[PDB]
């Protein structure tokens, strides 16, 4: 809610590609099909392969800023990106050869940051899914043997083994309810109360294993990439020890690209901003265009107004962003701060209009 | 728990009428009908149209208040409100005009707030639905592509492409379970043991995307329309700078209509308000109706006792509410303030049945 | 985790006659059934009947504690637990007068406190739900419109008018998959790919509406049921203001009954309790039998050890109790404190044998 | 996130065993086999069998370490882990003595430590799901109540009785969609639309029981384990009272065993360590190995910096973990220990090189 994302946060055409790549498998995979189209795509899957195969070598010339990198992972398939269907065109002379489509599906996951996010806490909490992967399977034979018991007489067809009822536990369990083949007695269909119940509840927790400390480093992804762009604030030095953490929290940096819109004038002021590198188009009769390392909208927010400036991208920007709670918690956090905002919401006054 | 939400919140009829509007859709969309409620609620539409269309020359009397104003919301719909209607009467002859009954569904979100509140989260959080989103589709072909490689041969007519498993897939992901075509094998059937185990943990994640910083847009439109209604109490310049942000989360503000009922007598008092803008109905001998910027309950709470009047609405009132560990945490916040609410506690005892 | 709840919290037996009241329904319900049993609990309910009858005059016997009370909520079942039924006992002659077993259900929810703890919050965030309750509507009809556009053609018999779909719609939106009637074509099965990914984000929201100041309310029911108890203890008078904030959101009481175990020797430590009314069985030579407003634990916390009492409750006792970190967290928000723990940690060393 | 668990957290035979020992039974169940392999297994159970009661005996020398012990738990299956197959050997002649295959699925839980941790917390807050579990039965019967009103006329075969929809109640309650009996009339198909609206809020919240406090466990596990390893610090008697819950709340402790990787050099510093007891391989000319209490990471945590050493677990190790923010924090915390830091940012500087 307090942030601006722009320039294109799904940039690379390294990840662009992968998408039309693999819509080109399906149209072979169809009888009724005219050899036309079959083969122009198969020229596409040339042209992502040429493509990405003529990013590789560039990519492969990594003497650029050779001094210390671990490469291992946005190469582990840049490698493969291009061998895997080579030797798949020749050995797979059957049309199949395509079925090695299953490759790029990498590639997005080659620049996809927040994948590394993904992983991550994986081996710190895995220790719980284990215990649960293992509850899982507890109650899952526990349960999923109970209807062998029983239906094994009249539903031999359906019920007459312990994986046949696995699998109608699993779907009984896991929210699912295909409906192929279900119980017709009283205690086998009594036994389905506690499963739902059951299930909801695993999953209850063991899916909220995931949310839970991966929003701790999400909330944590907004420290972690942020303090950073701390001590390029000049003021920055009088902060108190604690009082960091208390605002970096909420703090999110992003880009903008230049010539788009930051602020538009007469919206409702809800946030400002902190300028560290970039420069911006201050909507007013003599711009106050700001580079690296300024703020705004202490003008709005201390007033409470809408915007005095139609502030727009000038150039690529990176931002910071916040709100005014916490703000107002800067503002209520010091009297020694709140002094300069005071003063920067008289000097912006007469400054955004003069030079 | 803590707030009495009166004066009919859905209130304005342009909202109301949308409901019965698209009713009226239904009944031409059903043979064996008689055409005599046919057209009569055509009529209806004409209506409704006609209604918004009353309301609509009026609202472009965009005169009032004209200073600074950014309307292109409120007015995007009110255009289109009676032209896609009218266009429609014309064009499309056939009975099927009234399909531009897909129109007055935004009408409801043009004057719904909490939905602006939806959209402004996801231009901060996106980042993370892409890369899930792309995730989705990841573990999607990743994992729909499984299927293709089995049960082609014996089930072409259900799996013989890979659409026609993605379609199983997402249901398979999903928690759905259609029920139309399944497998017949083990290993296909031992495949999807971890894909409820995934599509859970992935919209165990995702959807928890959502709720993760819009209960912090929520619990945050708690204070950004909050931090107003607090210069106006009197007693509010001697706050600590940090108090109101320990307070402001909880305290949520509502309007009560006139006549209404407020605390009513003997029933337990487990909450206490500050009055700001309005008046109302202390119901005692002298009535203690206090106006706008005063409070109560504090007889009750620092007493843990019924209620000492059946205070009621007397007139539309701007009320805020507080339960007592808040208070309490006021009273714990501060000796200085305590003495007054100690001494209210004492003059609301005389001043409660005397004037 | 830090509580011991016993003395049969479904205590009352106006609760209990509910369960069996209603399974006396179902052997009504049910053709090629013996007259014999079919009227023997037919008498059951006349024993229910009246025993909530005997019960009842006794409740209208409300001159004990008539000072200032509120019973409607209270009675207004009561009066329905035997009139429903009665008149239902005569002007439907036929069997079907049991079909007013629907009576009974609430009479668990009479003394079902946790459901005006349900009640009280939707009196603050319906706001929500109506606007995310609209929303669902938006959503549905939004999206229900878009299948008669297409497979009206060659389903009418399925898909031939809007609200044929509108059904299907939530079971498609809804997690369900009943899988009765899906269509056939490549569009309209385009379109599910958002809708799963809709109604999960959508609920993903709105049934997090519910937990969300629910646990809030719950996590404030350890605080109001819970700053009682607090005077009594003699030595909170040094308390600070904030630090009771701090402790009591994990402080939780209950009562066990008389003759039960409190601590057993010899497991692990783990808690330490807060006795406020009642007596215990200290488990020594010499009984230190510690009657309303003692504690112990402090000899297995400081130290890290198993109990050094089986701990039995010689009464009906009203419990508190704590975990060490906010214990230790207790020693470390105050030295003026520690030292009597301290004191009492060498004290009952040589008083739990001694006298 | 910031956890190296390794040295195999499932790593007793004990449990492994479970695992195999049940695959053991699904050749039983099943016609059309042969006798070669059906009794093959037969042994492994035997072996199973035979080794846990090899390990059984030596557990039964319960001398070792004979002071004070709770050990019902751990002992109360391997009692049965041998009884019941072994009576279950003869009074059941027929195969289906395997039928007590559902005896080792408690041996994982056995030494499933965070199983206690599921156990603790239900006899906190059951409380909650009684009152939820007699909702979840007054939604029920209430609704499933609703549906016997109608449709008994025209499908007696499958609504012609009361609890014939109770099942469908739950099923269309509990997210499921079997899809084996559906109304077919507008009123009943009315009634669903309040139900996944009730059921996906009901666990909504009831699911949403587990995770509340449980997470409050399993953060409290964070704790309660590791109080421990404090004191072993030699640094830790100045910090102060409330400075630890603070940060305790973060720590994870895990064991790494003798010859894995720590840190590798250059990949990027992202957390740092404390060191209780072990030693280590901290890779540099004059190996730096530390032992028992001590910590690395500030080298490159100060500087934001890759690793200096490919820190290596040279035994087996009790480690701790922790990221900047909360190191940040305590450099945040205290002047008086960033000196230390400091220094130690300096002397391992130059001593990470010498000796
Ligand atoms: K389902
Ligand atoms: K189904």
């Amino acid at each position: 809610m307090s942030v601006l994302p722009f320039l294109r946060i799904y940039a690379p055409l390294n990840a662009v590609l992968a998408a039309p790549g693999l819509l080109a498998v399906a149209a072979l995979t169809i009888p009724d099909m005219s050899g036309r189209s079959r083969l122009a795509l198969a020229a596409l899957l040339a042209v992502i392969w040429g493509a990405y195969l003529l990013q590789l070598a560039a990519t492969l010339l990594k003497r650029r800023a050779g001094v210390v990198r671990d490469r291992t992972p946005k190469i582990a398939i840049d490698v493969l990106a291009v061998l895997v269907p080579l030797a798949a065109f020749l050995l797979d002379g059957s049309p199949d050869w395509s079925l090695y489509c299953a490759v790029w599906l990498l590639k997005p996951l080659r620049d996809s940051t927040f994948f590394p996010v993904l992983g991550r806490v994986l081996a710190n909490e895995a220790r719980n899914l284990i215990g649960v992967t293992t509850l899982f399977g507890v109650v899952l034979f526990a349960v999923a043997l109970a209807a062998y018991v029983i239906e094994r007489d009249i539903q031999p067809e359906k019920f007459g083994s312990i994986p046949q009822a696995m699998w109608w536990a699993v779907v009984t369990l896991s929210t699912t309810g295909y409906g192929d083949t279900i119980p017709q007695s009283f205690a086998g269909r009594v036994l389905a109360g506690a499963v739902m119940m059951s299930g909801i509840g695993i999953f209850g927790l063991w899916a909220g294993i995931l949310a839970t400390g991966f929003y701790q480093e999400v909330r944590r992804g907004d420290f972690v990439r942020n303090w950073q762009l701390v001590a390029a604030v000049p003021l920055f030095q009088k902060l108190g020890p604690a009082v960091l953490v208390e605002i970096v929290r909420a703090l999110r940096a992003r880009t903008v690209p230049a010539g788009a819109v930051i602020c538009r004038i007469g919206e409702p002021g809800d946030r400002m901003f902190f300028v560290v590198e970039g420069s911006v188009s201050v909507a007013t009769p003599n711009p106050v265009e700001l580079g690296p390392g300024a703020f705004f909208g202490e003008m709005a927010l201390i007033s409470g107004e809408p915007r005095s400036a139609t502030v727009s991208a000038a150039t690529t920007v990176s931002l910071l962003s916040l709100h005014s709670a916490d703000f107002q918690m800067l503002c209520s956090s010091s009297p020694e701060i709140a002094e300069i905002f005071r003063k920067t919401a008289l000097e912006r006054r007469g400054a955004a209009a003069s030079a």
